[PDB]
């Protein structure tokens, strides 16, 4: 193929100075709007930093501290003043703890009501992915099964917005996905994909199908192409699926889902974000040696592409219920911001993941009368033992490591609320008034024929 299928093919691994050349106006905030998603980003920023006074105990040596304690419990002020397999496995347990909601559903499940009551939603993710073997498929097809009779039974109604849903892995779901091919995954993952979906829709839960890395996006849009053109899921709009704002493709990607949910008469869920998988997209394109890479090598260049792909989402909501994923005060503040006047629940959420946004949307989602913003945020909730846990856990480590992330940067104390909260769109045009041209690759990472 179609004319927007098509174009996201040809947008593959565009230039970079091209992609982003072309996205700068559409990610642009209006002067107006710029200013208060910067003093919004700002406030919020400001609190998640200074919660326990972090900064204004910096307005204020240790060894003069350790006696100036001792002296302090001394009780009478007139004395006082008078006078290596293993140990991988288990640094993972460690550090993933606090990534994980449950090892069972109904654990996780059982836990879910303390931030429901407060207006949090979640997303339950039964983690596994990329399964080796046909009998591996089929244990997480069962897990998935199970965890949709759980998750729909304590849904009990309440409807893919109000209430809990599920996100999946296609990787899961069909043995070597990363290599499979178009008449294989059709043949046997689809009647899977097909069969989980029906299901959730009986429940009337939300049932999200996860990104994963880009060369699997192609089948992921023939899958669920397919999927929307069920009979059975006529007049539901339950469907979620996950654009990764990282991906040269996403914008395009965004017009191709505009035209599947006019064509086959739903809005769909749409979660977008930046991606997980940026350090290994890097590494493979450099080992494929092809004409560029599928995603950007600038993190800045993310930040600009998902608020354009924001604004593009926000335009159609009678197509489209955008699920705005993200940890990073200023994009939440620019989203904000964006959606315009006369906010309404289904007009939007945010989403976060579980052990690294709570702190920020503890700001957001509750009353206006308690200093919240008032917006609903739906949590990703990993479910599972330490034998599924790895490869999440890695992707967390890289992004809660790189110091060009969010997360990263607001714990550094030494770097200003303005840098941290800058607006992507000038940060962009900054580089390019120093480097001579918009939209240059990261210096460190050359074209992959270099
Ligand atoms: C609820 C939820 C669900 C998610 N589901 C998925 C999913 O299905 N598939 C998936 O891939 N991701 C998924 N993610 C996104 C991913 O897991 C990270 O959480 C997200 O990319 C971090 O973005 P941020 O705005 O919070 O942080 P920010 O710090 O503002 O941005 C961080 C990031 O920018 C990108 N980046 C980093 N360095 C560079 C660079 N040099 N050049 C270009 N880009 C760079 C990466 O995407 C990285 O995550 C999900 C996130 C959430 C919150």
């Amino acid at each position: 193929q179609s004319v927007s299928r098509a174009a996201i093919t040809a947008a593959y691994r565009r230039p970079e100075t091209e992609a982003v050349s072309m996205l700068l106006e559409q990610a642009r905030l209006p002067q107006p709007v710029a200013e208060q998603a910067h003093k919004l980003a700002y406030q919020l920023a400001d609190k998640l930093r200074n919660q326990k006074n972090a900064s204004g105990r910096a307005g204020m040596g240790v060894a003069l501290m350790c006696l100036a304690e001792a002296l302090l419990r001394i009780p009478d002020k007139a004395t006082r003043d008078a006078l290596i397999r293993k140990g991988v496995d288990m640094a993972m347990r460690l550090m993933g703890e606090q990534f994980v909601t449950g090892e069972t559903i109904a654990e996780a499940l059982a836990n879910a009501r303390k931030l429901e009551e407060k207006g949090f939603r979640y997303s339950y993710d039964m983690l596994g992915e990329a399964a080796l073997t046909a009998a591996d498929a089929q244990a997480y097809m069962v897990s998935y099964q199970q965890a949709i009779h759980a998750i729909g039974k304590a849904s009990n109604g309440r409807g893919i917005y109000e209430g809990p849903g599920i996100s999946i892995k296609l990787s899961a779901l069909h043995p070597r996905y990363s290599r499979a091919q178009y008449d294989r995954v059709m043949e046997e993952l689809y009647p899977r994909l097909k069969s989980l979906t029906l299901l959730a829709r009986q429940y009337d839960i939300g049932i999200n199908i996860d990104a994963e890395e880009s060369d699997r996006l192609e089948i992921s849009l023939d899958l669920l192409e397919k999927l929307c053109f069920e009979p059975e899921l006529a007049g539901w709009n339950g469907i979620g699926f996950v654009i990764q704002a990282y991906q040269k493709r996403c914008p395009l990607v965004i017009d191709y889902l505009i035209d599947l949910a006019t064509r086959s008469r739903r809005r769909l869920m749409i979660r977008l974000v930046k991606g997980a998988y940026w350090d290994s997209e890097i590494k493979r394109a450099q080992m494929d040696g092809l004409e560029g890479y599928p995603v950007y090598t600038r993190k800045v260049y993310t930040d600009v592409s998902y608020l354009a792909c924001a604004k593009k989402l926000l335009a159609v909501p009678n197509l489209i219920y955008p699920q705005f994923a993200t940890h990073n005060a200023h994009t939440l503040a620019a989203i904000y911001q964006l959606a315009g006047q006369n906010y309404y629940p289904g007009q939007y959420e945010f989403q976060c993941l579980h052990g690294m946004g709570e702190p920020l949307y503890e700001q957001v989602t509750g009353k206006v009368a308690d200093g919240k913003l008032n917006r609903p945020c739906r949590i990703y909730a990993p479910v599972g033992t330490h034998e599924t846990l790895l490869a999440y856990l890695v992707r967390r480590l890289l992004e809660n490591g790189a110091n060009t992330s969010f997360v990263n940067r607001i714990a550094d104390t030494s770097l200003p609320l303005d840098e941290l909260v800058a607006d992507p769109v000038t940060a962009v045009e900054k580089l390019a008034q120093q480097e001579g041209q918009t939209g240059l690759p990261h210096p460190k990472i050359p074209l992959p024929r270099d």
